[PDB]
């Protein structure tokens, strides 16, 4: 897998289709990116393809499989394996309803009547997305009432991992996708899949790791890399690094938001000393910033400083089990549209060990739009605005976006990152990150209280060290 800036993007949000994205990606980002994580295409009733009827298909409006294949041929390809759940509209679920209890698929779906009568203590013990019980009374064709357990939307149905049919549905999905050339696959919400009474049912030790390893092994024979995603204390991300499945850099976005807010480099630098390896490093993402990803990394005093100095166009936060659970804003509006601060943030991300991943609304320095969110009624939709290609053109004609593009291209192009990372000494208000591969060497220095981003690099054609201000 190549060490170049990637791109998380939608099949339909930019352009009218996947090919339209290909036209723009070839026209620009051809030299800047080298990878592509495309949010799901396959037909879904809920969560933007997070609940597909099947991974074995591509929705027609978004595009055709061959267009996805063309992306696979040119760049790296990452797509979502919703290992936790499948659609109710999905045929295997439909067959189970038609056959009622007597279906091969039904054994694969989890049933809550199997657990006996759950205690109130055991009930409260469960890790909760929303404040209704994670259950689903199904209307069978038989005219009978049964209960399946699902974590997210009712249309999504959780598939338990005590039936090997779960692992086998997985393996067929992985087979199709890795054949289509997907370099990497992200295991969506892996922790939720383990379920036990008297247990949180999220990230349960060590079965969740065992389930992850089996999926990873099938992918490795497949040749597709695994990027399981979890929103929990970084220690779980470190465990994923030990597994060799790639960890996510969920801690760095709020860490950098604080560090830029207060002009404070200390916690960022400790994290850099000890960050997990094989990480893929985000700033702006298609979800919000689920705060528990920064806890421990940033003190509660500083998380409170950040959350307060947020409250002001800027973030909106919805919390179910916490005073703040998540905050939804475009990263640009998180930094109050200050483009020097945003450039420093992207540079720091790129010098962070791991594979940097820029988001589309981030790449076009997009400001959040309330109106798309209001019609949807979805929070995260302020970070998921639709782009037309001429909107694209005029937005890449912005100075901040062109600076960003210069930055993205250099990080993918430069030899030194392929070497070792050495973080340098600096004061508590600035940061110094260096890469040294062989003769090649590059060096990011950011002043956080002035937002100045100076990179010194050695270029073989010159044969001499050179200094530029990205
Ligand atoms: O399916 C629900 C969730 O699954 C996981 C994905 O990362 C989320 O984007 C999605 O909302
Ligand atoms: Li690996």
């Amino acid at each position: 897998l190549k060490n170049a800036v990637q791109l998380i993007c939608y099949p339909d949000r930019i352009g009218n289709n996947l090919k339209d994205l290909y036209t723009v990606v070839d026209t620009h980002l051809s030299e800047a990116i080298g990878g592509l994580h495309i949010l799901p295409f396959f037909p879904s009733n809920a969560d933007g393809g997070f609940s597909p009827l099947t991974h074995k298909e591509v929705d027609p409006k978004f595009g055709t499989w061959d267009d996805i294949e063309a992306f696979t041929a040119k760049y790296d390809l990452c797509v979502d394996l919703t290992v936790n759940h499948i659609s109710d509209e999905s045929p295997e679920f439909k067959d189970f309803i038609a056959n009622g209890f007597d279906s091969e698929y039904a054994d694969l779906f989890v049933h809550v009547d199997k657990f006996g009568e759950i205690s109130p203590d055991d009930l409260a013990l469960i890790h909760i997305r929303k404040e209704k019980e994670p259950f689903r009374e199904v209307t069978l064709a038989d005219g009978t009432k049964t209960r399946v357990w699902c974590t997210f939307t009712e249309q999504q149905i959780d598939l338990n991992y005590e039936s090997p049919l779960a692992y086998q549905l997985m393996e067929s999905y992985i087979g199709f996708l890795t054949s289509k050339g997907v370099n990497l696959l992200r295991l969506d919400a892996f922790g939720y899949t383990t379920k036990r009474i008297g247990t949180s049912c999220f990230l349960v030790e060590p079965e969740v790791y065992q389930i992850l390893d089996w999926i990873n092994q099938v992918a490795l024979k497949h040749g597709a890399e695994c990027l399981p995603e979890v929103h929990d204390h970084i220690s779980y991300q470190y465990a994923i690094s030990r597994r060799n499945m790639h960890p996510y850099g969920f801690a760095l976005p709020p860490l950098l938001l604080y560090s830029l807010l207060d002009a404070n480099s200390t916690y960022l630098k400790n994290w850099l000393r000890m960050c997990p390896r094989n990480m893929v490093t985000v700033l702006d993402t298609h979800d919000g910033i689920c705060i528990p990803d920064v806890e421990g990394v940033l003190p509660d005093e500083k998380i409170k400083v950040l959350i307060d100095n947020i409250d002001a166009r800027s973030a909106a936060n919805i919390h179910s089990v916490g005073a703040i659970y998540q905050l939804t804003c475009t990263f640009y509006d998180a930094l109050m549209q200050n483009d020097d601060a945003y450039i420093a943030a992207r540079a720091i991300q790129f010098f962070t060990p791991g594979i940097p991943q820029v988001y589309y609304v981030g790449l076009l320095a997009g400001c959040n739009d309330h109106e798309l969110m209001e019609q949807t009624g979805e929070l995260r939709d302020i970070n998921r605005h639709y782009y037309t290609l001429e909107e694209v053109e005029q937005d890449i004609q912005k100075p901040v976006v062109q600076r960003l593009l210069s930055l993205m291209k250099f990080r993918s192009n430069y030899p030194a990152f392929d070497g070792h990372f050495e973080l340098n000494y600096s004061n508590n208000s600035s940061v110094a990150m260096a890469w040294r591969h062989g003769d090649y060497y590059c060096h990011l220095f950011v002043d956080l209280n002035f937002k100045t981003v100076k990179v010194t690099y050695t270029d073989v054609e010159t044969g001499e060290t050179r200094h530029l201000e990205c």
